[PDB]
């Protein structure tokens, strides 16, 4: 007898196999990758190699049986390292003809191959033949009698002339290819052929573009296993055509609905990642498999899938032929409760919607009704489309009756629902809420009422509520969050009230993609893909945020066009701190002995102005800074003047002032020269120490010189030469032609290529001076354009992602983004960086710790960073623990090496790491790779430093163990190191806690909520979103660092509200457990050629004093609208977080030098009367927060100050009417303070004013 064994072979393939078999000599047999220690008792094995994953000792136990004796087979390995094979020439060819080509034919003539040739015995077998060999490129279609039987074609003419004779073919139909190999298209196929359409299915992996051309077809449905090509883009683009790519699961369809993720690791990339570099949409699943009655997998379609994607087809190829006139159109914003103003990632939204309104109309759209200005669209907004909170009754009850909604009866919601959802999760809305229609809106008959807009067939709608506001700040486990009547009905109106034929949201970003449950490859059970149904979708995203913007595309099948960002300027405070230079200057450049006399002068300045409360330095009466202490205050001052700060916000079709377009290039230019040829001097061995010490030193020397050339090149763009490189650079001609050569090859030593990256970067921004300034002015144009263009069924060119001054690639806009591999990461150039910052991190702690190391570090994890650097903090948690990655030859990295102690020459540090959910959803299959580095560190034994892995692994068993868990329990859970958000939400859910200021008294409450909304497991497969008690809080004994990424230039540290929620609230839960409060670090990835660690105390006084202390930034924002006006709100609002958070980073003159500007106009800009004309609600929103911090003792105000405050916001009701948002109206104990604090009359106004609405 003959015994055969197959290892990680695919189900579908192996069961063909078996079934071909019919001598009864021949055994088959499977065997794990954990059993490989069995393959000794065979006569042969059978390896699959295709995405094989494996270890270094199950690599060796392979590689024994094959000196052993026993013939082994690798087919298709996809990295070279696992190719083993010990067969003749011949031999594998034959193997290898047997198994390419496929068929019941070729596989039995295989098994009797085996048994004569391999095996020896022969015995008694029949004569065996050549393998039968396959057309490689060719349509194909089932056959028209017998559907088993494929017809196979050579030509286009062959299979035309056989479609006639069959009377398939339709006269003046459209047509349609399909490409691919991963699954069954035959129902597929026979679907579209009834629905009107001509098919062309084409199977051919090398040669495609030749059938494409021919046949010419008006859209292409691809299979995709990888990336098709350049040539695919450039014809899409000539062509105007559409580009499908449905997915395929290996799996039953029970297994495959009961599973969280859908998809990971090396197969989610060829199937979903790099097709989308080509410009595929509609990630839609519609194949999987099922079981026959012996036994066998077979893959279909299944059919309530496939009448979805059917009418998706349909819809998306009727665009081009409806006429414009008939098209009716559906646009979603999202507005604040109240009175609040529009809102979108650095957008004028209101001018921004009447803009695009015009725009259709000249296109032939009806519309109709439309105001004279866009003044007068903002009023219409505010009178028919507001929302409200759920305490405000006496407000929309008003609206019911005032603002002319959309009323919707019983039996219009039943047939609905009855249609478009599945009746077990309907089910939950009725726990969660009740029968229709709800509390929220309702008329007395019975009826639920929309608010809407509509000007002709387009109709304005606002984005309400996703969850509930039940105010119970603890999540609970095992229950998922349901959307409410009023958000499910507006959407379901859309679809079967309204018949939209296109769907568009306007902005970043809406809430409709975070509903539950599946991460990717969504079923009929989660909300994103039933609200969507089968419309068109198109979504508007800005470039600094591409992070987020992947979900959209994955989870609702949203195609996006890509908006600019605001400009850029100079801080221009310079001026203000000029007389500390001086004095600094005079110090630097004095030569007597004793340098006390200047020391004590510049110290007088600094504390005047506040200084040394930024850098942690003494305000002593007579003691002289040192040298050293002289040279921090230096680089402050330097680093101020030299800020970047953000204009007036960004209007849809209206490009940027002549002065503003000038300065934008000057931010885009400027530094890359400087950093260039500052690293090029370094390499050189010239006086470089002096620069690098003292940034008012590289700002003569580097820094004003490249200014210069800049502005050269932007009046005259043809003195771009070669002549012009090589005399800035300081090189010689031949230098520069071979610096292009190392290029060349990568798209030698390592000085080498260090010296060819850093004149690509002079020459690259040189050459395109020009074209930058050009690209500003034509953006504008080119977002109408396009979007007019997708509306049409035309195809959206692909781009990059980023902000024009990291990455100047994403200009012009109105494309699509993508994203990068994750199987690649961290890269080669990340890895290098991570260990410098690693570096950097220790040397900072030693210097305030009396150099201590610290013996517990830890990280926040944030998707928009992931992609920019290449994995540029997952290097970091690696270096720490002392483990580096393992590459293949493709450049892969799948294993994990440790590094010698002596090496290392530190003590190993520990490491805890907490994600968002939308890294998760990028690159889980890395999360495993952290913490099975973690396990291979806390094993090493004998290290010639103390071992700080194993020590936490003791303290937190013996602290599980205090808790009264068993000790075979505490052993299990002592080693878990990744957390995320219970049930797997997105976020942390403490900005509603912590916002709510009469809900809590005690920061243990806080402390409290955050261990439980954050304690699920991810660090396993196995183990996905395992929820045990004090897992989290044992893992954060002994830390000590707290260190947080930051890449954007569009917002800090104060001006972005998700900083606070996860930086701040880790910060709190340490103090809470250890006792003690760490330190806290920003890792700045803003400037690609210059990555640095800084305190968080410092980065907070560079942004106040550069933004809302500034009167440049004022005057530049009182220039704009609502929306401008909005941010001044977030700013402060942001400021009482970070107080709540950590005490000790804000300090009481940060509160009185905003009480100064803003109350009393110490800069005589005239900011009361700006906010009484463009939004009177932000002003509301900034008294009431400054006087909550007064209430809770935050601020330690005096009372002149809480009187003027108490007066204003009285004053700004009474004349305005409430906006209430949760601050205003719905904080009973703040009400009562800010009445006794004012006049006896005023209290009496104020106090009914509230009670009105509520
Ligand atoms: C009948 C033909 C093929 C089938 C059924 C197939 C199927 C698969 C499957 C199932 C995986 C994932 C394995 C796992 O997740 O365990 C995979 C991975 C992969 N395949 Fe294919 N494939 C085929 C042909 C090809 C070809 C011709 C290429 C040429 C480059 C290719 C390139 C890849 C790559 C790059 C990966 C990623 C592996 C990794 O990242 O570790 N495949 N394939
Ligand atoms: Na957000
Ligand atoms: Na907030």
């Amino acid at each position: 007898a003959t015994k055969i064994a197959f290892v990680n072979f695919q189900t579908i393939q192996q069961g063909s196999i078996s079934k071909a078999n019919d001598n009864s000599f021949i055994k088959l047999s499977e065997v794990s990758l954990d059993n490989l220690d069995r393959l000794t008792s065979y006569d042969m094995v059978f390896i699959n190699g295709m995405g094989l994953r494996i270890v270094e000792e199950q690599r060796q136990q392979i590689q024994q049986a094959a000196d052993k004796g026993i013939p082994v087979y690798t087919s298709m390995a996809t990295n070279p390292a696992n190719n083993i094979c010990n067969l003749d020439s011949i031999q594998q060819n034959l193997i290898r003809g047997y198994l390419s080509n496929g068929g019941k034919t070729n596989y039995r003539n295989m098994l009797n191959y085996i048994r004569k040739a391999i095996d020896g015995k022969a015995s008694a077998v029949p004569e065996v033949e050549d393998p039968i060999e396959r057309p490689s490129d060719m349509l194909y279609h089932a056959g028209i009698s017998n559907p088993d039987d494929e017809q196979e074609f050579l030509t286009v003419a062959d299979y035309e002339k056989f479609m006639q004779e069959n009377n398939l073919y339709k006269e003046g139909a459209r047509k349609i290819m399909i490409t691919g190999q991963m699954a069954d298209a035959t129902d597929l196929i026979k679907a579209l052929e009834n629905a009107g359409y001509n098919v062309y299915p084409v199977q051919s992996m090398t040669r495609f573009m030749s059938f494409i051309e021919e046949v010419q077809p008006d859209a292409v449905i691809n299979m995709a296993h990888g990336r098709m090509g350049d040539k695919m883009v450039d014809y899409l683009k000539a062509r105007n055509i559409l580009l499908f790519a449905p997915l395929t699961i290996n799996s039953l369809v029970d297994e495959w609905e009961n599973d969280p993720m859908g998809m990971s690791g090396g197969f989610m990339s060829q199937s979903i990642v790099t097709p989308e570099i080509d410009g595929a949409i509609r990630p839609f699943a519609l194949f999987a498999q099922y079981e026959d009655k012996e036994g066998l997998r077979h893959s279909y379609a299944v059919p309530e899938r496939l009448k979805t994607f059917v009418s998706t087809i349909d819809n998306y190829l009727n665009l081009k032929t409806k006429p414009n006139f008939e098209k009716k159109v559906a646009i979603y914003y999202y507005k604040g409760p109240g009175q609040n103003a529009l809102t979108a990632a650095g957008m004028e939204v209101v001018p921004s919607l009447y803009n695009l309104l015009l725009r259709m109309k000249q296109e032939g759209y009806n519309i109709s009704g439309l105001p004279a200005n866009a003044q007068e669209l903002g009023k219409m907004i505010q009178a028919q489309g507001a929302v409200f909170n759920a305490y405000a009754e006496g407000a929309f009850n008003d609206f019911m009756q005032n603002g002319h909604p959309e009323l919707i009866t019983k039996e219009q919601y039943e047939s609905w629902v009855k249609e478009s959802l599945r009746p077990e999760k309907y089910q939950e809305v009725v726990d969660a809420f009740g029968e229709f229609p709800g509390n929220y809106m309702v008329t007395p008959d019975g009826k639920l009422g929309i608010a809407r807009l509509q000007f002709g067939n387009v109709v304005l709608l606002p984005q309400n509520a996703a969850g509930s506001g039940d105010n119970s700040f603890q999540v609970v486990h095992g229950t998922d969050m349901a959307p409410p009547h009023t958000y499910i009905a507006s959407y379901l109106w859309m679809q079967h009230g309204f018949k939209a034929d296109a769907l568009i949201h306007f902005g970043t970003h809406g809430s409709l993609e975070f509903t539950p449950r599946k991460q990717v490859a969504l079923c009929s059970n989660d909300w994103p893909d039933r609200l969507v149904g089968a419309v068109p979708h198109y979504y508007l995203y800005s470039i600094g945020n591409v992070g987020e913007g992947m979900m959209a595309k994955r989870r609702s099948y949203a195609t996006l066009q890509s908006y600019l960002t605001p400009p850029f300027l100079e801080s221009s405070v310079r001026g203000i701190y000029r007389e500390l230079m001086e004095k600094i200057k005079i110090y630097n450049n004095s030569q007597k002995a004793n340098k006390d006399q200047e020391s004590l002068a510049v110290k007088t300045l600094t504390v005047k102005m506040g200084i040394h409360r930024d850098l942690g330095l003494d305000s002593m009466a007579n003691k002289p800074y040192t040298e050293d202490e002289i040279a921090r205050v230096e680089n402050f001052a330097e680093e101020l003047a030299t800020e970047k700060i953000t204009g007036q916000l960004y209007t849809m079709g209206v490009p940027y002032e002549p002065e503003r377009i000038t300065s934008s290039v000057y931010a885009m230019a400027t530094e890359p020269i400087a950093y260039s040829l500052f690293a090029l001097d370094k390499q050189r061995g010239k006086a470089t120490e002096s620069a690098e010490k003292h940034r008012s030193v590289f700002t003569q020397q580097y820094l004003m010189p490249a200014r210069l050339l800049v502005e050269r090149l932007m009046a005259n763009p043809s003195l771009a030469t070669d002549e012009l490189i090589c005399h800035t650079a300081g090189i010689t001609p031949q230098e520069l032609a071979k610096a292009r050569q190392i290029e060349a090859e990568r798209n030698y030593s390592k000085e080498e290529v260090e010296f060819a990256l850093a004149v690509a970067e002079v020459e690259r921004t040189i050459k395109n001076v020009g074209n930058y300034k050009n690209a500003l002015l034509t953006s504008p144009e080119e977002e109408l354009s396009s979007l007019m263009n997708a509306l049409k069924g035309g195809y959206t060119a692909p781009t990059p992602g980023g902000d024009p001054i990291a990455n100047p690639n994403t200009l012009p806009t109105g494309r699509n983004m993508y994203a990068i591999n994750a199987e690649a990461t961290p890269t080669e150039s990340a890895w290098e960086k991570g260990i410098a910052l690693a570096k950097q991190t220790i040397d900072r702690y030693k210097q305030r710790h009396n150099d201590s190391i610290p013996r517990k570090v830890s990280y926040t994890l944030w998707s928009s960073e992931f992609i920019e650097t290449g994995g540029a903090t997952i290097a970091q948690v690696l270096y720490m623990l002392g483990v580096e990655p393992v590459r293949d030859a493709f450049g892969r990295v799948s294993d994990l090496k440790l590094i010698p102690s002596t090496e290392l020459g530190r003590p190993r540090i520990d490491v805890v790491v907490q994600t968002s959910g939308q890294l998760r959803d990028l690159a889980a299959s890395r999360l495993f790779l952290i913490n099975r580095a973690v396990e291979m560190a806390a094993a090493a034994k004998d290290d010639k430093y103390e071992n700080q892995v194993a020590s936490s692994v003791i303290e937190a068993e013996r602290v599980l163990t205090e808790k009264g868990l068993s000790p075979k329990d505490a052993r299990e859970i002592s080693t878990f190191r990744v957390f995320g958000g219970a049930n797997g939400m997105y976020g942390t859910g403490i900005q509603e806690m912590v916002e709510s200021g009469d809900r809590w008294e005690n920061e243990s409450e806080i402390a409290d909520t955050y261990l439980n909304n954050m304690g699920a497991y991810y660090g396993s497969e196995k183990n996905w979103e395992v929820f045990q008690k004090f897992a989290f809080e044992a893992a954060l004994t002994r830390t000590d660092v707290v260190v947080q990424p930051r890449q954007s230039n569009t917002w800090g540290a104060l001006s972005l509200d998700h900083v606070y929620e996860f930086m701040g609230g880790m910060n709190l839960a340490v103090r809470n457990v250890t006792g003690k409060d760490p330190d806290a670090y920003l890792s700045d990835y803003r400037n690609r050629n210059h990555m640095k660690m800084q305190e968080l105390k410092e980065a907070v006084g560079v942004e106040s004093r550069t933004t809302i202390l500034n009167p440049t930034y004022i005057k530049e924002k009182m220039k704009g609208g609502a929306s401008s006006a909005s941010e001044f709100a977030e700013v402060i609002t942001n400021t009482y977080g970070w107080n709540v958070m950590k005490p000790a980073a804000i300090d009481k003159e940060l509160w009185d030098n905003i009480y100064n500007v803003y109350v009393k106009d110490e800069l005589n800009l005239g900011v009361k009367q700006y906010f009484e004309q463009q939004n009177p609600a932000a002003l509301e929103e900034m008294t009431a927060v400054m006087l909550e911090s007064a209430r809770k003792g935050l601020w330690q105000a005096s009372e002149e100050q809480v009187a003027e405050l108490s007066k204003l916001h009285t004053e700004i009701v009474n004349t305005y009417r409430p906006s209430c948002s949760g601050f205003v109206c719905d904080n009973a104990k703040l009400r009562d303070f800010i009445a006794s604090k004012a006049d006896a009359q005023t209290a009496t106004q104020y106090k009914e004013n509230i009670s009105k609405i509520r």
